[PDB]
């Protein structure tokens, strides 16, 4: 994080208090959870510099997934500089060719800025901050959704001592967190219900009076016509 | 029995036949059935002199009732003696002091009165007779009570093999011969068939399509929907 004030634009650390809650919540909850994903989002408020990014993602993650996220971010990265060099008026670029920015100067490693976080801070410009931060977090996204699979939605059944509701945020879960398209999920989850969810519950979902047409709605039926035990 | 002609009031006894017939029915159908009420009720009708009742409840009644029986009457008659010096315009009492009417008066003990019935219906009055009468069938009531206590509620199931009607009739018998108020009942019943009756009846109200509101209502639709068998 950097502070620009009237000397210049100076750099201030992220508390280690917050990167290490932040690594625990990473390292109980894991990289896809949503609470992850929003403490990752508050910790990504303000625009870092390349050396707060690079280190905060050293300390949360692991190796491999940072090797991973390494390259996910210089991919990103990359289709932001072509993005650039296909419009002259980006908030990084300026307005003749010598403000272009190159992926030296994204990734930190131009001249006067390898491994000084204050010549960062003095030399970058916001919109070059707001876009790595964009490339940032669009690359944890990547990396997040890569390192554990959704579990395959049609192989999903409800165990036989499994509550009805547990049954249902785990293939509600699956279905969301998958290759459908948006149009398709809650077809798919509805008739996921009827075929799955062993039969007494199969039984107490044919024989509803009503017409289902929602998740929710078949998920309160049968909240309320349950079999108490 | 009195009867109160011109010559003075003679005393009628009660048939032996109908006494006979009480008797039995107290003895097979108990203490506390409607239909017991109902002939004591009907074999109390005319106003009864302190020999009558006293013999009708020693022959009707066992030895552990009577005792608790006399007892009972001796503390409602109290009450009414108590009543009596609250107010001198009692029906058992006259205007002036000369006719307080004593609990040896009640009771049958006064002089004049003792083991004579004769002299009993000569001296007595008709507000005198209807109080007596009124607290004896209190004091059956309460003694009737005490004698066999209602099952209790809380504890009643539907066994595997018993029938619906059944089991609704010995839980709303429970329910309505017990400790609670009067405006507690229905809830209670409705609930108790919901928690009650066997999980096949149990799922059977669950997955009604109306709302049951009434033990009634409830006893209706699962006498028409229930499994055959």
């Amino acid at each position: 994080p950097v502070v620009i004030k009237t000397e210049g634009p100076a750099w201030t650390p992220l508390e280690p208090k917050l990167i290490t809650r932040l690594a625990d919540t990473v390292r109980t909850k894991g990289l896809r959870s949503p609470i992850t994903m929003a403490e990752v989002e508050a910790l990504m408020s303000s625009p870092l510099l390349p050396h707060d990014v690079t280190n905060l993602m050293r300390v949360i993650l692991g190796p491999a997934p940072y090797a991973l996220w390494m390259d996910a971010w210089g991919v990103q990265l990359q289709t932001v500089i072509a993005a650039a060099t296909r419009d002259p008026r980006h908030p990084a670029n300026g307005q003749g060719r010598g403000e272009r920015t190159n992926l030296n100067r994204l990734k930190g490693l131009a001249d006067g800025m390898v491994g000084n976080p204050q010549g960062q801070a003095a030399l970058l410009r916001p919109g070059e901050l707001v876009a790595i931060t964009a490339s940032a977090l669009q690359a944890f996204r990547e990396v997040a959704r890569l390192a554990e699979p959704a579990g395959p939605w049609a192989d999903i059944m409800q165990g036989p001592s499994e509550s009805f509701v547990d049954f249902a945020n785990r293939l509600i879960k699956a279905v969301e967190g998958s290759d459908l398209p948006p149009s398709a999920r809650a077809p798919v989850i509805i008739d996921c219900f009827r075929q799955k969810s062993q039969p007494d519950i199969q039984q107490l979902i044919r024989t509803a009076p009503s017409t289902l047409t929602t998740p929710g709605e078949i998920i309160k039926y049968v909240l309320d016509r349950q079999k108490t035990a």
